DNA sequence: TGTCTTCAACTGCTTTCGCATGAAGTACCTCCCAACTACTTTTCCTCACACTTG
């Protein structure tokens, strides 16, 4: 997706499809394309909660 | 038989963000339309000739 979103979009698309490529959705641009929390900065980690069991 | 070299044709881009305010193509064709004039249209009106008379 980072290739697609710079230049020769269709050329990078063609080389991607011909590869049967899978996007691991790491590129910040690519991640934006899919509406995903950006992996940089505050999205570099996850937050969980400690909850009482009793 | 096998590998190598230059040139020219082809690909893709080369500031960002907004106002304005959108308009305008047009050949080939025309049927519709507006026109001037004349012609035509529907109801109505009023008189008239012949045979016969005496």
């Amino acid at each position: 997706f980072m290739k697609m979103s710079y230049e020769t979009t269709c050329q990078f698309l063609t080389k991607a499809v011909l590869d049967n490529e899978r996007e691991q959705l790491d590129s910040p641009s690519a991640r934006i394309v899919v509406g995903k929390l950006n992996n940089v900065g505050t999205g570099s980690f996850d937050v969980l909660a400690k909850v009482p069991n009793a």
